[PDB]
């Protein structure tokens, strides 16, 4: 399959494209016509017009080609189906490097929560997550994992109650990455992941329109693990811990039902009230965790609602915290990473929004209090010790596109890796 | 948490709170205004109020206090969450006799039919039921309970294809309050309860804004259980049976599907056409065990349709039977225990509303026939031997509330416990 | 076309049919086999059969026929497609008036709510029950039709706001039964319609598969202008009158909208929060005008609710007063008229299950109070001036039968015709 | 009635209450007890209880009470039914002057959207609108309507096409508050206001449960309405107009359909998929008038999509703007007048996507961009010729509530008036 030439330009295509085509194409190759407006942009738009001409093979020649134009060209080229190859530019050291370290991870973030469930269940990831981290970290990090009847024993009832309708039991992963070597260093971060594997909705049965992308409902636990593999990449030198709360949300004659009330470590009583809204429930366990060390900083990451896509589409991640100054910084951190967040409203007020006439929470909202990626950062808020300092939690509405757009494959994007390892290391 | 002070006045409140103001609070305490209408309706409605203010500790202070106002006050007081506390007045031996009966049991009803349904299931249910009346009973009582694979050994194929499909074996209580010890002593009644912990609806599955509640489906067993706890407090001396068929009615590659039919150990051929109305399935098999104690009533209770919801609403209880002179007594016990019970129509014709293409007879109605709470009493007199005579059913559409309104907190509001209780021992 | 003789025998089929077989078929014609438990309701059931076999024309031979036995079979054989004659046999003079009276009244109840919408609007209803009445009442009765705009200037809110939304004037038919003719006559009696010749539910718009028969949704109408004509051939000598309330319930860019605030005449402000609870809003402009005539008692019948419908399938009649006395005598009036009546509950506390935020009455009930019938009927009592007595409101759950079944064709039953003129005349 | 006196106070209530306690009784009246954390927001929760205790006669007795004060407790007392009488406390002239505008111009915005559609059609809305503004300004305002066939001879294709379905005519109302009366006098600000007096969604029906409240989908006319006339009253000293889109979206033989293409008179042409995306249809041609009047501010509020309310419950409204310091002085001028307002997401790439098959614009997203708010601020920026600078874009979600919450009766809240008068006098 004979290569096909890439070459950048900043002169227009000729009348029969338009002085607007950002591509064109002659007997030498591909011309990408960029402008100044957003190059990245319109390289990765048109790297996905390249794939759907059936083009298998590109080779990106000439000058002009730098890391991020690499980059950009290849997330929107990659796509689940079909070998692709790309021949690299000639490239400064640091570039190729850092280039290498985002085909090594993002990639990986995006092909673990395309995996189907089948392949991948709560011990997979829990494995493939170690792998990531283990091939970078190399003897610097130490984990735990706790699984089925020992995570009951334990009193982790969210993550049990959740995943043990499935015949593939639940797994708490407890990663830490210690480079300093004492192990009584103090914890910088914790990053805690919703590693769902496959969400039917449990007694509350999704429909199948909804239900058929549901093996990306760990999407945020990949992202965090990413981000942690990336941020070592990156130079990460202080001491963060990595908890992936998976499992399955399945139907059985065990699984969890409306009216159910789970007992938390930290006191907290909820009735669930909607078993599709379990992705909170496990979430609280590692939030618990994560609280216990008193890090600096906790990041937790989820594909937790709607919501959230209702109110940023698949445009940006959703990002809610009660601490300004650290919301700023990681909006920062994803200017600085080219990767799209947007704050959504987190207030005391959100905590009294999920009423129960049984336990002091419910799982799920009302229709007085609509807010569906507000009230559930507010459910979250309850299993944070210092819950209005130091905490963000990212609703991961930009984590995957049920179909193609303009600079998307279908499948999961990888974006959120980058901001979170730079708001670790900088 | 100091006790704030209730007092009852026939005089009416000021212009202030308003001349129809049920409760005033002046510097002393709280005024209940009676007017001599409905006191009761009027006090437990002030009551509901009062536990809204945020008062959790109260005193029922001055003359006009008895047993029936008491009641009536915690009746609208009591609340599924936070505690509550009430001194007492002093009272009468007979009258604080009779209040501390409806505290120990009635409320046994209201927190059993409240508990979720992983802290209730089968088993659970029919041992907290014999402890209920061991309590009361001592020695008087024995019992047997058949679990799991015995219920389909001995043929009861009601109860055990609806709850096969839980990891939690169906069970059936047979328990038996036997007075003079005499084994050949006469039957007076048998009570049959539907005792579903949890219904998920099955195959059937139901929406979560109607199955948030299932945890009282077991409504039914609950009741007929309280009723005659209560009823030995009142002097019950005569020999009584128990049967609550206890079963979840879950989804797993066990459950009973559509199309399947049971046969009964009186002959009845059953299809299932709708595994949700699974309630009235499992009753057919304690109703074959009520008739062939030769008892001289059957009484059975069960949370078994929405129609009788939609006929009565959650203010009365359905009374059904053939039977006019047995349904007169229990609407005249009704009427002095001050339950509200309403009768729909059951008649001959309602035994041929079930038709079935492959079975004698098919679980649930048809559209020429939506009378669902009637059809559902045709199906059940075809477990009845004697039918005609001795055999009231009723379906507890006053049971449960699924949100508070005037007079009731959320959930289980014990009515019926004492009208049966009544008719037992008059 | 020739005639299928028709012949009665208390002996019973041969084993070639059965011994339980209805009805049998030799050379000489067709035999009903009669057992005594209920030939009115064998004789109605077989008609039906006949009809089945395709025979057209038949006889009514040999002894043992009387008007209710011809009534029995007729009521079965009428079917809404074809045509079918019927040779009756010789009666008394009694007994053939009496049947030609059920013949000419009921049948008319029977074809009137069966015709389609198009051939009878408002306009029409009013005046087929004009000639219904002045057919049989000659010059004691006078009647007024108030329709259009001019139901909106003499304040007829109610009867207007539902109908204005369709290009056929809503109307009112006030007729006025007086025998002795004098204009100061005490009226007897008041009988009130809800006359929808459509119901489309308005901007509460119905499914295809609920609106495909409100064609029917004026049944209540014609059975009150039926018990009239019929009560005045049973020798109805008091003074009487009917209130027609008849309109479409359409949609156009006038039809009435959710939130609109509707004020009577009698002071009532009602918000409208769903316009397919519209026959309730047109009834209390009929019991406004009932309730001014102080009449001894006010009857009011409407194909209101399929909440009665749920409550007591197509087989009763659903009954509903705050008088106890007048309910009784309307049940002992429809056991000597054999047709099927159930009293369903209303009571004060009804009257306030009705909420709203906006205005005193909400049209429409909630979840809390789901008991369509009984809040129906409350909404009602607030247009009744002395509503705690002599009326009595009548859902007509047993006015019309989507398909046909054992005893009925498809279509209106005429049922409710004889009980009200009995009760008229007793 | 007698007047309850409300006192407020720095000490808690007595044990019998609670320390939490935010109001307590005796015999003197009701004591709000102040904790410092949220004042204002505490004595507004305690006025909505206290109107569920049914007091219709307070005084606001003792110091403390100051305009805010005075109006947080008016903003939780009143509702919309009912007569309630509050005795002011003796208050400085501007404290007294400021109340008496916030009675008279907010309470106005609430019972104006609180108003049923039958009462409120476009030309009331139009006239009560002209009626407040020329109250507070006096021959400082004129004013033109253009209505019905008026508006397509002129070009209004958005507003026509949308209201031509009703009976009652689409209406322009253009107001221009020209204080110095110079005609050349430049146009500082263009206010632009959603008047949908009811919204059937049209051919694309909503369903009861979404339509029962749409008697206030011309809330965004009536908050830009109360907002200059509350200007007037903090002394806004610069010439605005004001343009209302005034329309019922009805269904009729005449409404407009699905792929319907609207030519507006800038060129753009709109093909519409959804008929209930109808408020951002009447707009365009509001925000087409704005723009030509060449402002320094262009400000348009509509209760436009159900996305907001998801992405922001009826806690905040959604601030739309492609100007960073503009949007930052509409939330400086929030913070300054005590609303809730969030900022949504408007980038360049919103403006497409809203692809149509058959025109450059379709009215309505797809499931690829779900963020509904977002792609309807898109649509609107195609009819602001300078929409990059000086235009804010307010998605009203906190205009009204459908049921009662803490701080607020059902309906309207009044809210925005306040923020958008401050943004025009800052
Ligand atoms: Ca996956
Ligand atoms: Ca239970
Ligand atoms: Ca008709
Ligand atoms: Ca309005
Ligand atoms: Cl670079
Ligand atoms: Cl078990
Ligand atoms: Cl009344
Ligand atoms: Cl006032
Ligand atoms: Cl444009
Ligand atoms: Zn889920
Ligand atoms: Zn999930
Ligand atoms: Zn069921
Ligand atoms: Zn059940
Ligand atoms: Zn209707
Ligand atoms: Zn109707
Ligand atoms: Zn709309
Ligand atoms: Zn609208």
């Amino acid at each position: 399959t004979e290569a096909m030439k890439i070459t950048l330009s900043t002169q227009p295509a000729d009348a029969r494209w338009g002085e607007k085509a950002t591509y064109s194409i002659n007997n030498d190759g591909i011309t990408l016509h960029l402008n100044g407006a957003d190059d990245l942009g319109l390289i990765q738009r048109a790297a996905r017009k390249i794939d759907g001409l059936g083009i298998k093979h590109v080779q990106l020649s000439g000058e002009g080609w730098d890391a991020d134009r690499c980059w950009a060209f290849w997330q929107g080229y990659k796509a689940p189906k079909g070998t692709r190859k790309v021949v690299w530019p000639d490239l400064d050291d640091a570039q190729r490097q850092e280039l290498d370290n985002r085909l090594m991870i993002i990639d990986w973030v995006r092909d673990t929560i395309n995996a189907p469930a089948e392949e991948l269940g709560p011990s997979q990831l829990a494995q493939r997550a170690v792998d990531l981290i283990s091939n970078v970290a190399g003897d610097r990090v130490t984990y735990r994992i706790t699984k089925g009847e020992d995570l009951r024993e334990q009193g982790y009832m969210g993550l049990h109650t959740v995943g043990r309708g499935s015949e593939r039991s639940p797994v708490l992963l407890a990663l830490d990455y210690n480079p300093t070597g004492d192990k009584e260093a103090p914890v910088y971060a914790c990053l805690v992941g919703k590693g769902i594997t496959f969400d039917s909705g449990g007694y509350s049965i999704k429909q199948t329109a909804f239900m058929d992308s549901m093996k990306s409902d760990m999407g945020g636990a990949a992202t965090v693990t990413g981000a942690l593999a990336f941020a070592i990449t990156r130079g990460l030198n202080k001491r963060v811990k990595l908890f992936l709360c998976c499992a399955d949300n399945l139907i059985s004659g065990n699984a969890f039902k409306l009216g159910d009330i789970i007992t938390y470590r930290n006191g907290k009583k909820v009735e669930v009230m909607n078993t599709d809204a379990e992705g909170r429930l496990v979430l609280a366990d590692g939030l618990i965790d994560a609280s216990a060390q008193k890090p600096e900083m906790i990041i937790d990451a989820a594909t937790l609602t709607g919501a959230a896509k209702t109110a940023l589409g698949n445009d940006y991640h959703a990002l809610f915290s009660f601490d300004d100054a650290l919301a700023g910084r990681l909006l920062a951190s994803a200017a600085q990473e080219n990767e799209p967040f947007w704050r959504l409203p987190l207030a005391e007020f959100h905590r009294s929004q999920l009423p129960s006439n049984f336990a002091e929470l419910n799982n799920t909202g009302s229709a007085a209090y609509p807010a569906g990626a507000s009230t559930a950062a507010g459910f979250l808020s309850h299993f944070v010790e210092n819950y209005q300092q130091g905490w963000l939690h990212i609703d991961c509405s930009a984590t995957y596109r049920k179909a193609p757009v303009e600079q998307w494959s279908a499948g999961a994007t990888g974006l959120g890796v980058r901001t979170i390892a730079n708001l670790l290391t900088a």
